[PDB]
């Protein structure tokens, strides 16, 4: 197809990874300026995890109970607090590798790079999409909690995800860097179900725009639709309804190709109602939904 | 189960910009030497049949502009090794990692750090195709981007980017400047040899699908190695060697599936197809995961 999942270069995030240990429980933390951010369940013993009282568990903790290390080098903790589901450990050293950064809460459909880490050491980097049911399909093993997801704009790192858990179906759930979970999930080791997932319509449209940019445009038609009519049809095919923000982020591709967003929606609606009929788009009989409009522009330009 | 690249920070710290005339690409700065594609010294009239030894002797150290960020590095020496230019600079890169230069075999995988104007832009996994192309994502100005693997803390550089072919695939050299494949750094339309599929990798990926619960493609049948290889070659799959079977052992033990039993499944898939079904999300058989890749992630 000419498109692959491309991650952002991970070096600016690698320089922020540390490990945080309580007792024998080690996960990863994010060291920015003089604060280390990590999942609050580092303070939980295995038996605390079905039903933890995080407030009670935290009042029993002192600064000197937290082992924060950059490599083998201990960073002394001088304060601690909880914000939603993340712990903030104030340390006595400002990280000299701190990048320009922002904490952003992304929307379903958006993609981000994950730097998978174990014991504070990066293992690998890969691109993830936030599914509409607020799960991601990561590759996360024991010890991966506290690994983060990010995008990089003009040397600014926008951190959007911190890893906390795996669901029964093998997908993954976590928080933003203010500790608010994506989705309805909670950091207790109880049985939780992801909602039935749906197809990320805005990304399929981006993919159709990408096909057009590359000269593959058999599926364009002379018709249009309203956004409401399209959304009611799309839901019958387990496609996500479009938001105004979706229409907005398709703006640049619409301008580049001269195909109005709602006209492309009409082409998609026909593909959904009539199927592909043996045809392919960018080489594939199936529509890709894990490339955002930004991803497409990044790879075509 | 995802394509996972190595963390790229050790390589980012080595990328610089190199300019000659109106041509700008990336270089790799290790200790006091910058490595880059020699075609940076070519113009237009040069592009179609460049006598590089002739073009290089007419250059002076000061014709080369090397920038690490916004600081210029002064070129105090230059030489050519095959298709790579080596620019000696007066400053050592303190961010130089432990490293080696390796030439990889077809079927092996590596991470690419795509860069433009000396700035890292993206990271992704590639495999060296059997026909010695790579299916990369490279635009204008990506030349000198490198591919690499990491072992312990040692960076093994295996690829430097030079060109795109009309089919959209990519070609380049090792860090000694020798091309992978029958390609030449001249501005001419070049075709690759017929590509084949990397059989040991498809098998690794089927084992990964099993580990993660996909089993619809397994079967009771068995096959000999020779008979599997007859069917493989018929479908332009690479031969599977006994070293390949040996390499797949760990994955076989973990899943309880004999290598030749998974060969029997793959034979069935090649002869029948996937019948609409998908494996790990794909309608196609994936061949850019090595056995090591699957393990290092499972
Ligand atoms: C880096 O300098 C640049 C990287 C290219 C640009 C687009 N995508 C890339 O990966 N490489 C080049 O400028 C080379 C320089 C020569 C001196 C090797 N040229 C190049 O890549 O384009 C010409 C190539 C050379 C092999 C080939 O077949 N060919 C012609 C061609 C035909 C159709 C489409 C196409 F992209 C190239
Ligand atoms: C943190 O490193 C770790 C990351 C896990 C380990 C394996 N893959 C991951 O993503 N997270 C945990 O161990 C969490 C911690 C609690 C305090 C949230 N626990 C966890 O993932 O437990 C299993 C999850 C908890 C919610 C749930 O429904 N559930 C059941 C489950 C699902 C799949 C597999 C499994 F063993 C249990």
């Amino acid at each position: 197809s000419g498109f692959r999942k491309m991650a952002f270069p991970s070096g600016k995030v690698e320089g922020c990874m540390v490990q945080v240990t309580c007792g024998t429980t080690t996960l990863n933390g994010l060291w920015l300026d003089d604060v280390v951010y990590c999942p609050r369940h580092v303070i939980c013993t295995s038996e605390d995890m079905l039903n933890p009282n995080y407030e009670d568990l935290l009042i029993r903790k002192s600064n000197h109970n937290f082992l924060v290390q950059a490599g083998n080098v201990q960073l002394r903790v001088i304060g601690h607090s909880m914000q939603n589901c993340v712990l903030k450990l104030k340390v006595d050293t400002a990280n000299p590798k701190t990048p320009k950064y922002k904490f952003v809460r992304i929307q379903p459909g958006q993609t981000f790079s994950v730097l998978a880490c174990y014991n504070g050491s990066p293992s690998g980097v890969y691109q993830c999409a936030m599914r509409p049911n607020f799960t991601i399909k990561g590759s996360f093993l024991n010890g991966s909690c506290g690994s983060v997801g990010f995008n990089i704009d003009y040397d600014c790192v926008s951190f959007c995800y911190m890893h906390h858990m795996e669901l029964p179906t093998g997908v993954h759930a976590g928080t933003d860097l203010e500790g608010n979970f994506y989705g309805p999930f909670v950091d207790r080791q109880t049985a939780q179900a992801a909602g039935t997932d749906t197809t990320i319509t805005v990304n399929v449209l981006a993919w159709l725009y990408a096909a057009v940019i590359n000269g593959d445009r058999w599926f364009l038609n002379r018709f249009t639709t309203t956004l409401n009519d399209f959304n009611l049809v799309a839901m019958k095919y387990n496609y996500e309804p479009l938001t105004q923000d979706h229409v907005d982020i398709l703006g640049p591709l619409s301008a580049q190709t001269g195909i109005a967003v709602l006209d492309m929606c009409a082409s998609l609606k026909e593909l959904l109602q009539n199927g592909m009929n043996g045809r392919t788009i960018l080489g594939s009989a199936l529509l890709e939904d894990e490339f955002t409009p930004f991803d497409v522009v990044r790879q075509c330009s």
